[PDB]
């Protein structure tokens, strides 16, 4: 069980704050199944900070991990392998270990 992989997708705000902004692929994602679609209409004027793209990225992990692993195949549908690879070079092993 690698419980670290939870961790990255958690630390993966400030990646994805900057790449991926509260936007089709935060939204599509969260209404394709993993979270209820009425989370949706909140978040949109829920927030007001940077809080707005902080609550969602967790919302994701806080539900379950499954969800984490369909975001993933979820952005190199289209052209997303650059960052994809980021999470999922850290959800397996660290680097040396």
């Amino acid at each position: 069980m690698d419980a670290k992989a939870r961790n990255c997708l958690l630390q993966h705000r400030e990646a994805l704050e900057k790449d991926i902004k509260t936007s089709y692929i935060m939204d599509h994602m969260i209404s394709d199944g993993f979270l209820t679609i009425s989370e949706e209409e909140k978040v949109r004027n829920e927030p007001t900070q940077q809080q707005r793209a902080a609550m969602l990225i967790k919302m994701i992990l806080k539900k379950d991990n499954d969800s984490y692993v369909s975001f993933y195949n979820a952005l190199l549908h289209e052209g997303y392998k650059d960052l994809a690879a980021l999470l999922h070079d850290g959800i397996p092993v660290v680097s040396s270990s």
